[PDB]
């Protein structure tokens, strides 16, 4: 069973600094690490890459273009059949399927985007999109794979 740490929204240290660091050490237990909200130091980018040693970031967030060269503004996956779209920012409900598909011109099965903090399942113009929660509100996604399929677990604290 292999599995993906999804890191809701991390503002580290910024304003916030209050991530709980267990998780961090846990990367061990992750062949992927997903971060849909990334530490903000680019020193900190490369420990990110030493604790998980393999990460997919999409960088959305609102600090130091520095770290966009190790994630780009947005990224997909390709997990066993799963086209997984991961873009992190802001859309109104309508905005949010159009400009998707907008800026990726074919369709991902399974968008991953963060910004409300109540996970809920949404289907929008055919496309699934899942929302994970936040950082300091004790809402992390762990992706599971078992029988090709990606599960979507938002475990709290």
């Amino acid at each position: 069973v292999k599995r993906f740490l999804l890191i809701s929204d991390s503002h580290v240290p910024v304003r916030m600094a209050s991530l709980p660091d267990e998780i961090l050490n846990s990367l061990k237990e992750y062949d992927g690490v997903i971060g849909l909200g990334d530490y903000v130091d680019l020193d900190t980018v490369i420990l990110l890459e030493k604790f998980s040693k393999e990460f997919y970031g999409v960088h959305g967030n609102m600090d130091y273009p520095d770290v966009k060269e190790h994630l780009p503004f947005s990224k997909v996956l390709l997990v066993e059949g799963v086209t997984i779209g991961m873009c992190h920012g802001w859309g109104a409900p309508w905005d949010l399927k159009d400009r998707l598909l907008k800026v990726f011109n074919e369709k991902p099965q399974v968008i991953l985007f963060g910004h409300t903090h109540e996970p809920e399942d949404t289907v929008k113009a055919g496309v699934r999109f899942l929302n994970p929660g936040s950082l300091a509100e004790g809402s992390y996604a762990v992706l599971e794979l078992d029988g090709g399929e990606v599960r979507f677990e938002l475990k709290t604290l």
